[PDB]
C-alpha cells in the first residue's frame, strides 16, 4: 500500500476529526460543569442573604470543620453577604473553629468584615454602626453569647472598601471552645454566629 | 485476513473509544440538562418568595388543571415558599382544585402548611401565628373569599418540622367550584389564592 | 470491490452515526451555552432589584455607552426591574446617554416605565404613586440633580399593562452633558440614576 497508504485508508486523518470535535465538546461540558456549579453557590448565597441590617450565620459540621482548624487546613470560614438595605453596606462575619490570635487554640474567632460594595460611592463614611456579634444558644431556654461594640474611625478597617473584603476588627477571645462545646450551643454537628449592624438609627426609606 | 484480521484492520477497537466518549457525554449533557432544569424552579419560587408574612400566590391554567383534580391525576398544588421574615417561620400554602375531605368534588380546597426551616432551631414554639386564607376577587371592584384562623397549641400541625412540610391544617370547605366558576375570580384560565400570617404581632427588627 | 465496496468497507456509513451524534451534542452544547447565559442576568437582575419603591441603578461604560449613543449603535439604556412591594408595581427606568426629544444631542434622557406585572389584577388603577428621578452626584458632598413629578390619570402611559413596557413617559430635557460631564457625577466611567415612587402613603403591610 505504497502510494495508495495515504490513498486508500486515509480514514486515519477522518478519525483525527471525529477526536477534535470530541475533545473541543469536552472542554465545554467541562467549563459548563464548573460554571454550573457556581450557580449554587449564587443562589445559596441569594437564598440565605438578609438586607435588614440582622444576620443569622449556619455552620454545619464543626467537628469536621473544626479538626481542619487544629490541622490547618482551613483556618477560618466566612459567612454569606448581608446589607443594612437593598442598596446599603454590604458585609458578611469572619470565624476561626479553632480560635486565632489571642484566643487561638483555646477560644472561638469572630470578626465582622466591611465588604466592598457594589454601590459604595453613595454611602456615608467612615462606617459608624454599632455592633452586636453573638453565639446562638440552641438549648432549652439557655442564653446565648453576645458581645456589641462601635467602630474606631481612626481604624482603616471601616472605610470605602478599596480591595475586596475590607480589614476583618472583630474579637480575638470571643468565647472559649471548652464552654461551646460544653453546653447547647453545638446541635447536631452544626453552630448558629448572629450579628446585629444597627441601622435603625439611619432611617431607612 | 486470518492472522490479520484484528492485526490489520482492527480499526473496530478505535471505533469503541468514540463511541465511549460519546457515551459519557451522552451522560453529561442529560444530566446537565436536568440540572438546568432545576435552576429555572429554584429561581421562579425566588422570584416569587415573599419575606413579610404575606403571601400572593397564582395558579394559571386552572381548567387544564381542574380536570386533572377530577380524573385524579393531581389532586392537590403547592405555592412557592414563602415567609414571615429573612430568617423566620418558612411556610407556603396546598389547594385541591377539585376539593378533599368533606368539600370533596363540589369546593375548593385550601390548607396552610408550616415547612421545616433552615432556621428552625432559633424560633418559639409551638408555631402560634393567627392565620387569613383567601380567594382574591378580579371583579371589576367585588370581594375577595376569606377565612381567618388561630393555630391549635395541641395540634402537631403546628411544631418544630421534624419531617419536611409539616401536617397540613386548612379548610376542606373553602369555598364551592359553582361559585368561584361562577364569578369574576378565574380570569383567564387563572385565579389567585392569598395568605395572611400575622407578623405584625412578633416585633420584626 | 465491486459487490464488496460497501460489503467490506461501509465503515463509511458507520462514521456517519459518529457524526451525527456528534452533531447532536454540539447543538445541546450550544443550547446549553446559551441558557447558562441567561442565568447570569436573571441573577443580576435579581441581586440588583429593590422591592421598598426605590432604585439605585449604575451605568458603567458612560464612555463608550455614550459614542454608541451618537453613532445610533443603542440609542437608550433600560434598568433592572424593581417594585413598591414584594408583589406590588412592577417597574423600571429608560435612559438615553446622547438625549433624545427636544434634549436630544444636549442632554442626558430619564424616563419611568410602568411595566407589566405578574401580579397585575390585584393592584390599583391608574398608577398613582408620585415619582421622582434624580442624577447621583459622586463629589465630595456636592448635590444630585432631582425632579419628582406626579402621574397624569389621563396619560395610558399609567394604566394596566397590556403589552410589556407600558409607555415611557419621563423627561426629554433631564440634565445637560456638559453639566454631567463636567462634574462629579461621572466616576470611573460610570454614573448612578435614582428613582423614587412613593410608596410610603400607600400603607405596606
Amino acid at each position: 500500500l505504497e502510494s495508495v497508504d495515504k490513498s486508500a485508508g486515509q480514514v486515519a486523518r477522518n478519525t483525527g476529526l471525529l477526536e477534535s470535535q470530541l475533545s473541543r465538546h469536552d472542554q465545554m461540558l467541562s467549563v459548563h460543569d464548573i460554571r454550573l456549579a457556581d450557580m449554587d453557590l449564587r443562589f445559596q448565597v441569594l437564598e440565605t442573604a438578609s438586607y435588614n441590617g440582622v444576620l443569622i450565620w449556619k455552620i454545619r459540621d464543626y467537628k469536621r470543620r473544626k479538626q481542619e482548624a487544629v490541622m490547618g487546613k482551613t483556618l477560618s470560614l466566612y459567612s454569606q453577604p448581608f446589607y443594612t438595605g437593598y442598596f446599603g453596606y454590604k458585609m458578611c462575619a469572619r470565624v476561626y473553629l479553632n480560635g486565632d490570635g489571642m484566643g487561638k487554640g483555646t477560644h472561638l474567632s469572630l470578626f465582622f468584615v466591611i465588604m466592598r460594595g457594589e454601590y459604595d460611592a453613595l454611602l456615608p463614611w467612615p462606617f459608624k454602626q454599632k455592633v452586636t456579634l453573638m453565639l446562638m444558644d440552641q438549648g432549652s431556654s439557655r442564653r446565648h453569647l453576645g458581645d456589641a461594640f462601635k467602630p474606631d474611625p481612626n481604624s482603616s478597617s471601616f472605610k470605602k472598601p478599596t480591595g475586596e473584603m475590607n480589614i476583618a476588627s472583630g474579637c480575638p477571645v470571643f468565647v472559649a471552645q471548652t464552654v461551646l462545646e460544653n453546653g447547647t450551643y453545638i446541635k447536631d454537628d452544626t453552630i448558629f454566629i448572629k450579628v446585629i449592624v444597627d441601622t435603625s438609627d439611619l432611617p431607612d426609606p
